[PDB]
């Protein structure tokens, strides 16, 4: 399943930060878009599960959906 | 005790980001210096809890030393 999130990244710093805690998690297959604010992950981990991950870096996050 | 991090942080987004995961560990009195990107911590909480909920950031962390 390939997830679609916002999250709040405002600088190359956050989006790196995405990209560590997504790497701790693992299993994981990710882009992150900078300027559209959005994570999308392919994965067999848990909606719930990538969402508490990305809530981690302390940034506000919402999910957009799911192919 | 009085704890002092360094904590890369490149913008104000990423400041917030360190408030709310020290505001949601709780037990804290804390500063942030943006520029100088260190974080200042008073709390009962073990240095190694501090570490763990910065590190949860996803940003790179390292240890100041007591003050
Ligand atoms: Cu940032």
């Amino acid at each position: 399943p390939k997830h679609e999130f916002s999250v709040d990244m405002t600088c190359g710093g956050c989006a790196e930060a995405v990209s560590r805690v997504l790497n701790k998690l693992g299993g994981v297959k990710y882009d992150i878009d900078l300027p559209n604010k959005k994570v999308c992950i392919e994965s067999e981990h848990s909606m719930d599960t990538l969402l508490a991950t990305l809530k981690k870096t302390g940034k506000t996050v919402s999910y957009l959906g799911l192919e």
